[PDB]
């Protein structure tokens, strides 16, 4: 079905009473519904009242909602956005997620870019552009989520920074509320009717043959690594959608970002081997990123 829609995977759901959810205000909006900030009571022992993100269904839908809830409940990992469960008592149908204070990683990258000064600094992040060690910590975390999805044989098909969230202490997790085509329409190619393909993130076998695997996700992860080291720039931004299809199917690679050490660009190139079976595993890409994120400053300073 839709690239990046969890029910594209063919592999218990917690219920929350409507009275325990108090909507505060809207956070975002798309064709399939809205996301609110809400207070959720009686959800976690430590917290009598905590903030959550609530996704309200705009309403087939109820059967898609049921299979989404099943698959979200099955995902339990430090770098997948936490799903608390559903409110099916009347309407609208609600899904309850942890609140990720910094929003999506593309927005977070662009607001800590090469132009950032003292004012960009805050609780969680230093002033000025994100440093090598912070960029590596972001990439490591997204890779760890992708290790977990690969271990469960899930394929994402729309992995991009816009589809990752950033929380307190710069925790980064894979997740979205199904509105990236509404909020970031320029990141998709419209192919008639309603279909919208994230071509700039897709390998040749996906664009040419419509094949999607663990190995096409690793390609997409390579593109995520490029977005991180460009502070959120669009891949192929100088190109039209058809120009980008021509570049990707002809074997052109994204150029080393200014902020990317050769060792890291080598990790991006391992994700971009033309032949899927020749790309490095997500386990290996994650081991190499984690090692660099955790490396002492004396080592990172000469990278
Ligand atoms: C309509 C639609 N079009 C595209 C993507 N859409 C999503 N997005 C995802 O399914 C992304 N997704 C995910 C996908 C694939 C593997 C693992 C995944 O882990 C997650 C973990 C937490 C949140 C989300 C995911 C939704 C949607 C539905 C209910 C709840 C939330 C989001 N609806 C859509």
């Amino acid at each position: 079905g839709l690239q990046g829609h969890i029910i594209e995977n063919p592999q218990c759901v917690h219920h929350i009473k409507r009275r325990d959810i108090v909507l505060k205000w809207e956070l975002g909006e798309g064709a399939f519904g809205k996301v609110f900030l809400a207070e959720c009571h009686n959800l976690l022992p430590e917290q009598d009242k905590m903030l959550v993100a609530v996704k309200a269904l705009k309403e087939s839908a109820r059967q898609d909602f049921q299979r989404e809830a099943e698959l979200l409940t099955m995902l339990q990992h430090q770098h997948i956005v936490r799903f608390f469960g559903v409110c099916t008592e009347g309407r609208p149908l609600l899904m309850v997620f942890e609140y990720m204070r910094h929003g999506d990683l593309n927005r977070f990258l662009r607001s800590h870019g090469p132009d950032a000064k003292l004012l960009a600094g805050g609780e969680d992040v230093a002033p000025g552009p994100l440093g090598l060690g912070q960029l590596l910590a972001v990439a490591s975390q997204v890779a760890a989520g992708m290790v977990y999805l690969a271990g469960l044989h899930f394929v994402h098909r729309d992995l991009a920074t816009r589809n990752c969230l950033v929380g307190q202490g710069l925790v980064v997790k894979i997740g979205d509320f199904g509105m990236s085509r509404d909020i970031y329409s320029t990141d998709y190619y419209r192919v008639g009717g309603r279909t919208m393909l994230p071509i700039r993130w897709m390998p040749p076998e996906s664009i040419l043959y419509r094949k999607f695997t663990t190995e096409s996700d690793v390609w997409s992860f390579g593109v995520v690594l490029w977005e991180i080291f460009t502070y959120g720039k669009q891949p192929w931004y100088q190109l039209s959608n058809t120009e980008a299809i021509d570049c990707i199917t002809q074997g052109r690679e994204l150029e080393r970002p200014r902020a990317c050490p050769p060792e890291v660009y080598a990790i991006m190139r391992g994700c971009w081997q033309r032949e899927p079976q020749q790309r490095h595993s997500i386990k290996d890409v994650h081991a190499r990123l984690q090692a660099l994120a955790q490396a002492p400053p004396v080592y990172l300073d000469v990278l």
